[PDB]
């Protein structure tokens, strides 16, 4: 039955992909072989070329992503050959090292074997490969609240965090046929971190804030021509506001604005003073200053929006419809200072693409 | 035919209105009379009570409005009796005076005769009763670009602006049966203006910015039970960001951020400095400081959002569905610091309500 669903998604994708590749003539034949492989096996296998291009198309079609200008330069690592948990661990470790590139971050995706019958071969439990643990007990709040449930899941499995506010969570993933996942502590030599300082307020270091260099989202599914790559972690570099305006700012995350207000020497007593706003701007200047100073890639929300404008222009020139989610494309500080705020975007879902999937903890 | 449309909108509205008024028993009879009046005349007439409540419901159902907590205290002035252009002028003048209230702004709406057959009795050309003129010729840009087309329309009709950046546009409106509108210069004694100063940067006054105290939107149609009040200007007080983050900030409006950056003594050379953001925050602090200091009502975006949260809670307690437009409800600075950013809103249109209508110039 579902060989139907597979076949159509496959037809649609190969047509578009080979088209974009200048390989339109080779379609009729490639579709032939696929049509057979699906009938005989129930599935089909992407060539390295198809997979590379599909991953890139997927990034292109991500409505919520402001960084899409650079879709065609995505570094694609094809790890469909892994069979063991040591191989998976080692692939994840390598992804971190190669994407980090001593600070000159390379947008990279590592692609693991896809689901078979809907049966996962590898299931990654991390939300990002590098993420801080979070604890809550007895009114005591430590670390990143967003991580509380995964952190408790790890500590069931024999891991124990030091309970600093910046414990690195271990890599944790499950292999097909194992009832439980395995976890591996991150080698600290692989993980770049950036201490947050302010370009001119020396007291800012008193907050003793830091963040990791590279966000590597490891819990979304990549879908390409009806093939489901549930384990396919990817990364770009950070936009400063993600760190300065959310991770460090949100009440349900690190909730640092009162503390920022104090070190920058303004009162946090009256709404009409806009002290949250002033705090947000200084925290965000500090984050950009710190990353740049350490030689770790980052982009500010203005430059990002200028880049996205070129992505829009480039879509038009190529004859491709542009899709977008305005509510995620606008930055969370000074959104109306970007062109994004002042236009609308069609939020249709086009495949290939990256999707949410159910967490296996919680 | 359309006596149908009128009758249903009328049924729906009277039911809800009398319900909310504790007057449910009086519905069957009120609907009777309306049912007759529609058959015999093609239309019906709202009692003062119905009109007052409908205007209030309309404000309640305005998805894009963050200030809805205070819907039930709207001051409703019923001017369905006007017949002459001197009466219309004088009603508009009075609205300005009573809503301004020496700075202690009263949310007010003045309601003029409704459309008859779709035939307007009074057509107001102003977008707000108090608005600045705008000019563009020979690379020369003066005043508010948003006003360029109405400003050129007035100058056709024999008005002439002084071409400062803050010329007050005249009131301009057309009466049924006149081919052309009339215009009347605003008496400067009626219009409060606020010079923009900064609480601690004395140089800020060098920008010589100002804005008017009371935004009185005069080009939307109020619709209540199938009756179309195309001329029904209303006002609240300003949220600071409307002035500081848009009117004065937008590139297509007064475009003051570079000038703000200079007077606050920061460079405007690098995106990574977030100088636009820092400028926005200081301009916005200045606007709140200036209004408060002059004793003219204004609300900051945090307090506003706290109020809107209570509106949400109050809707729930009353059994009413909440509708909202997230893309207009979030403020344009520090939106993620408000609860609004972190939830979703249903954007359905519920009547009574305020609607856009076609401009008669341009
Ligand atoms: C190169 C630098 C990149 C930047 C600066 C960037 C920027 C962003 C930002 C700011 C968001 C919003 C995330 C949030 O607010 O939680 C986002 C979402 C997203 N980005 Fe990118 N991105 C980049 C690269 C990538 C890459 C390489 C991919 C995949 C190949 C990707 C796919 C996505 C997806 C799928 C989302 C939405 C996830 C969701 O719905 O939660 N981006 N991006
Ligand atoms: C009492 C103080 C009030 C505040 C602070 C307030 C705040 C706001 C703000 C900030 C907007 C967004 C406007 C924009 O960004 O251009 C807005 C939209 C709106 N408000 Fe309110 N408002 C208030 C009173 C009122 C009143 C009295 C009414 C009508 C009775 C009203 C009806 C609306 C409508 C219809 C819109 C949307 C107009 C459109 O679609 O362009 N508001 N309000
Ligand atoms: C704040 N949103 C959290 C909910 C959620 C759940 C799963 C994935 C997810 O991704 C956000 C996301 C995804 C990809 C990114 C790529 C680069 C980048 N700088 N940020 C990125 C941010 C976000
Ligand atoms: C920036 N939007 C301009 C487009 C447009 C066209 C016609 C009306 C309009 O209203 C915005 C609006 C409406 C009512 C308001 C009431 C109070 C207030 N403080 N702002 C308010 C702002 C807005
Ligand atoms: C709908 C579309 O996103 C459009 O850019 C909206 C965004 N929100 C807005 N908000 C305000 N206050 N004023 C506007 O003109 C717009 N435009
Ligand atoms: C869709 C709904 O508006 C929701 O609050 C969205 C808004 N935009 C967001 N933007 C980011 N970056 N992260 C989020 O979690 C959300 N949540
Ligand atoms: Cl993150
Ligand atoms: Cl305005």
């Amino acid at each position: 039955e579902e060989k139907e669903i597979l076949w159509n998604e496959a037809k649609a994708f190969i047509a578009a992909c080979y088209q974009e590749l200048g390989k339109a003539a080779e379609v009729k034949d490639r579709l032939a072989d696929i049509k057979s492989e699906i009938d005989l096996t129930g599935s089909y296998v992407h060539t390295k070329e198809e997979l590379e291009h599909g991953a890139k198309m997927a990034w292109r079609n991500s409505n919520r992503c402001i960084g899409r200008l650079f879709w065609n330069s995505l570094n694609v690592i094809d790890r469909r050959d892994v069979r063991t948990k040591e191989e998976v661990r080692d692939a994840l470790f390598h992804h971190i090292e190669t994407a980090t590139n001593n600070g000159k971050i390379r947008p990279t995706i590592t692609i693991f074997p896809p689901e078979e019958k809907g049966e996962k071969q590898v299931e990654i439990w991390n939300h990002q490969l590098i993420r801080y643990a979070g604890y809550e007990s007895d009114g005591e709040r430590i670390g990143d609240p967003a991580s509380c449930s995964l952190t408790a899941a790890c500590e069931e499995l024999g891991w124990r965090g030091e309970r600093t506010d910046f414990d690195l969570l271990p890599l944790i993933f499950r292999m097909k046929g194992d009832e439980q996942p395995v976890w591996y502590e991150l080698p600290r030599s692989l993980v770049i971190e950036v201490p947050i300082t302010h370009p001119d307020i020396e007291a800012f270091s008193d907050l003793e804030l830091k963040w990791y260099g590279v966000p590597i989202v490891s819990d979304m599914k990549l879908e390409v021509g009806g093939i489901h790559y549930n384990a396919a972690p990817f990364n770009g570099w950070y936009m400063g506001t993600e760190i300065g305006a959310r991770n460090l700012a949100d009440e349900k995350r690190y909730d640092k604005l009162k503390k920022v207000a104090s070190v920058i020497g303004i009162a946090a007593d009256y709404n009409t003073d806009l002290w949250k706003d002033q705090a947000l701007v200084e925290l965000n200047k500090a984050v950009l200053h710190s990353y740049k100073k350490q030689g770790v890639s980052i982009v500010d929300h203005h430059t990002a929006a200028s880049q996205f404008k070129r992505f829009e222009e480039q879509a038009e020139e190529a004859g491709r419809k542009l899709t977008g989610d305005w509510t995620w494309l606008i930055p969370p500080i000074s959104p109306a200072a970007t062109h994004i705020f002042h236009r609308s975007y069609d939020n249709s879902i086009v495949k290939p693409n990256y999707f949410y999937q159910d967490k296996p903890y919680e």
